DNA sequence: TCGCGAATTCGCG
DNA sequence: TCGCGAATTCGCG
């Protein structure tokens, strides 16, 4: 990145910005960086500019709404910017989200599981309902060339190393990174095509088969691979870094602007 | 339909078949129906087959995998047929969840929520997993041109119709479908682009917007708009008829078995 | 064994 | 008000 940024990453860690605090701190980074574009943050987007999104592709599409006032709310919000045509045009998309107790479970004493005798609470599912948030700003995006959705996750439940947690009474218990009854991270692959976890997908890739040609919208999936809590700097830095991926892509319908306010 | 699948139809009302057990009665429906092609039924599909069809596409896909023995378990199964060149393909995938327990809640006498004071309990969210399995099965499919992904859907939650229920106490609970503190169908609508709830979108659609041509893959999914229980009969008519639609989309690539054996 | 699936109650603004 | 989001425990084979 720029040295400015460095200032505004040290804001965040210094206050623990929540994601949806740390999306709000880029799009005031961007407007700093970009002084002659317009941007904007925003908490929701209702069903209706989906569909309407939708049926401007083609006109079979968006045809469904069971309850009108129905919304798509991502707990770190979304930001935009205003093209050279009036658009607001989304660059970013952030979610956090958390799964698997284990860590502090086992870091203070307390055995759970049917009986209180399990040192490890089996995972549940839960983590999958971010599929659906995904399917939806994908197809809000479904005429773009990128797609910046970054997902965080934390918890015991996405781990990609291994970590030993010594109970109260010295007893060292320990996570093994690849266990199927505590990785959960499989779950999530499917929203970025098995394409590198930890990593900026924001440009859409076009793949083929036969007489195809086709695109791919990708996930931005990171975990905190340790099982600690996320920092927020760091946070800050990626969410930046998509952004930024997401104006490049975008250059094309900024340029009246940026070249002449 | 044919008159044959009349009586295989029957059978499953007879029984109240299961989704996964009319799943089953497909797989024998067609295989008695196309006696020179071979059929499979199949409970399970795991990651490293859906990540070695990813790859087979573009190198850069499927390169994920943190617990090796990860799985996906569709409850109604999958049904395959085998092609010309010893190949595998999906023919029907099913699904049947639940939501909302309102309905036998007021029918007889239950008064919920945080203090036993509420006719209705509002709605929540895990619905939401079932784009998971979408997503695995359209990625498996990547190459296709099909997508024969049905889901299907029962209780309080996924209503299409005004019903009223009576409590033992005569007083008359009214459900309104409309009610977004009940309905989360529209939960669902990004898995079919909001195209027709209730209908068979099997064979896939192609888009544009710029130098673009691409796939879109739609589930098909079915709501028992009235609260009731699904009637095994038209599960089984359902699913026979997006098989019979996937044999279509898969004709070029059955012709010399169908023609010779 | 290891792993996938069930859906639920309710806080929030 | 109406509606979206939190993730959890544990059965199963």
């Amino acid at each position: 990145s720029q040295g400015v940024i460095g200032i505004f990453g040290d804001y965040a860690k210094a206050h623990d910005l929540a994601v949806g605090e740390v999306s709000k701190l880029v799009k005031k980074a961007l407007s700093n960086e970009y002084p002659q574009l317009s941007f904007r943050y925003r908490d929701s987007i209702k069903k209706t500019e989906i569909n309407e999104a939708l049926k401007k592709i083609d006109p079979d599409l968006g045809g469904t709404l069971f309850v009108s006032n129905s919304s798509i709310k991502p707990d770190g919000g979304i930001v935009e910017v205003k093209d050279d045509y009036g658009e607001w045009r989304v660059v970013l998309v952030a979610e956090a989200k958390h799964q698997g107790k284990d860590i502090i479970n086992i870091r203070n004493g307390l055995l759970v599981g049917k009986r209180g005798d399990q040192d490890l609470m089996a995972a549940g599912n839960a983590i999958e309902k971010s599929h659906k948030n995904i399917s939806e700003i994908a197809n809000f995006m479904l005429s773009e060339s990128h797609f910046p959705y970054v997902l965080f996750l934390e918890g015991s439940n996405f781990l990609t190393e291994n970590i030993s947690i010594t109970r109260p009474d010295g007893r060292v218990v320990n996570l093994e990174y690849n266990s199927g009854i505590l990785n959960r991270l499989d779950r999530l692959t499917a929203a970025n095509y098995g394409m590198p976890i930890n990593s900026n997908l924001c440009i859409n890739k076009f793949v083929n088969h036969k007489d195809k040609s086709i695109m791919l919208q990708a996930a931005s999936i990171y975990t905190q691979g340790d099982g600690r809590e996320w920092d927020s700097k760091i946070m800050f830095e990626i969410m930046f870094d998509i952004s930024t991926t997401s104006l490049r892509v975008l250059g094309r319908d900024l340029f009246e602007q940026l070249t002449s306010k």
